[PDB]
């Protein structure tokens, strides 16, 4: 078996991937719990058993098999190369490495082959960006796609625990006290590392991460160039609208695509049910379709109100559902340990390409 | 002056239309409030004055000369044509006539030309509606549209009194008792009339009305036939879809349109900052963007976000917010009777259009 060591175990998305580790087929002989200096020393179960969480350090990682990152992109850029020279393979959440070539970014139902050349460190993509993979590459892989729009309604666990906390307390602060959304403060959302901060409570920001040079947030350019290079296609046009919204768990995205050829609607219904990790929720005679509420706490992603669009010949709408920290954060990482060990790829990596510090 | 009569008056809207009236500049000589058996007989203030609220009938409109109805498509139906009978000019905020050809459908910003020729109904278009008019009329008069693609985020006050106090039921159950949403019990949304219920504290709920047989609901499709039929152009495509979410009031959307000449995002925003009625609130180097939270109460539109498509030349996305009761609903009635007002068009209409449902 494999010594496991999870970094950011106290986080909303370590929580869950203490949660999926506990109940995956993975072989763990050994379980490590990584956090900060403020953590270590505290204690989480590991089904039964108690794990005394460890600070994470550049020697920290000496005999582990695989290292599950969800502790922010500046804990995995300071020692994820580390765990690699010390021959572990890190699965990492972090937006860091996702774009270097180096490294594949993956969905294990859409491109597991790209692990097989990995150098020590595969990234998972970001919530809104795996969700949409895995309603689509069914499609892609019929019809082909030429371009998608989409306009997310993402739940605040996306932000970490403390935007969770931030929205429960506004919340009760408005249908409590009665306090006015507006005059609400707010220290998070909709980007704890931005200069202003506001309400989310009976509100809708469209806001996640920061802005980019082209106006554009780094949230929305992230499920463009994600997209590209999860289905191996630059020439897809990915255009986003990336929007918070009152939910604590589980993302919804309004998703628009044109098909290469045309994609009879009965066909791609059925093409998303036959496809794994996609489950079709789409009835609407008895008023069947995705729902966040219903979603949270499944692995699996749920596609409906799937529809041609009124003019474009080749445009089809659909609304797919996923709850962010499984499909969209802890579950996709322990599904791609569970295939690294599948394919006999959880050994050290030879030659070193990530810079120390 | 006027005698006006709100019919609705105890509803979401109704008491929107009653603050917008108490606002208005409208000489108002008489004020009645209108609305079903449950509410007759009790008492609303209009400013200082106590307004006992009567029952609606076939024979209430006498000597009325305003009627704003915001009661249900129902409720229209059945006493619009007699309101237009007894001499009456009616603004209505239901979905009943807004396809009939000798209806005016206004935006008064987008269409108000439309209002010369009324026969005694204007009626308002639906909330998302209006808004997405008005932020996008201006960039359609400079560059034309090809095509609209529009995700909304929907506030529950659209759906009524009865789903506000729903939604603050469930957010309390959840936040206050410790309840699971998905274990919420649900009686009025996504659609009150529709078969079955839904929670949606924590929840986005892709149905708003019912659904039509093509699949979308009659939400979305409204949102295309009014488009449609406020610019004049039945050659712009546009498709939608229709989202509820935890939020009481103000509506907000994701809107992509295609030009027909490519329109650069500055000239855009100047456009749209110059219109009457909307307001550019657009600068992302200090994170200013339409808010739901801050768009309540104001009867402006506000739009934002305002960038190219990174692939489509003549693509843009924007972010558009409106109170719903207000621009949505109320404000537009209001501003729609002002208009009428201005243009000498308040007095009865000779010729009867509309069939009588209750001879
Ligand atoms: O994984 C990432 O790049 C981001 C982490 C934070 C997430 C959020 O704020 O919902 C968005 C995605
Ligand atoms: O005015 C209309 O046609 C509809 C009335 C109900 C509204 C809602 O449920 O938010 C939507 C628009
Ligand atoms: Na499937
Ligand atoms: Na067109």
């Amino acid at each position: 078996g494999y010594t496991v060591a999870v970094v950011g175990a106290t986080g909303a998305v370590g929580a869950q991937m203490i949660k999926m580790l506990e109940e995956s087929t993975l072989p763990i002989d050994k379980i490590r719990y990584l956090a900060s200096a403020r953590s270590a020393g505290k204690s989480l179960k590991f089904k039964d058993q108690d794990i005394t969480i460890e600070e994470t350090t550049e020697t920290a990682f000496e005999g582990v098999d695989i290292a599950l990152f969800s502790a922010g992109s500046s804990t995995s850029a300071k020692y994820a190369p580390y765990a690699v020279k010390a021959g572990v393979v890190v699965v990492d959440n972090t937006s860091y490495f996702r774009q270097n070539p180096d490294v594949p970014l993956v969905v294990p139902e859409v491109n597991a082959h790209a692990l097989d050349a990995h150098n020590g460190i595969i990234a998972c993509p970001n919530c809104s960006t795996i969700q949409m993979m895995v309603a689509l590459e069914p499609v892609r892989q019929k019809w082909g796609l030429d371009r998608i729009i989409v306009s997310t309604y993402q739940a605040v666990s996306g932000a970490g625990m403390g935007a969770i906390l931030e929205t429960q307390r506004e919340l009760r602060e408005v249908l409590n006290d009665g306090v006015k959304p507006c005059d609400l403060h707010a220290e998070i959302l909709p980007s704890g590392g931005d200069k202003k901060h506001y309400p989310i409570a009976f509100n809708a920001l469209p806001q996640i991460d920061v802005f980019t040079d082209n106006d554009y947030t780094y949230e929305e350019m992230k499920m463009t160039k994600e997209t590209k290079k999860i289905m191996e296609d630059d020439s897809i046009a990915v255009s986003a609208t990336c929007v918070r919204i009152p939910v604590l768990s589980a993302h919804s995205e309004s998703v628009y695509i044109e098909t290469k050829e045309v994609a009879p609607i009965e066909e791609v219904k059925a093409a998303i049910a036959a496809f794994p990790g996609a489950v079709l929720e789409d009835d609407v005679a008895h008023q069947i379709y995705p729902q966040a509420i219903n979603a949270v706490g499944s692995r699996d992603t749920f596609v409906g109100r799937i529809r041609k669009d009124l003019d474009a010949e080749k445009g089809i709408h659909m609304w797919v559902v996923s709850d962010n920290l499984l499909k969209g954060a802890a579950w996709n990482s322990v599904q791609i340990a569970e295939t690294l060990h599948e394919r006999g790829l959880v050994r050290p990596t030879a030659e070193l390409k990530f810079e120390l510090k």
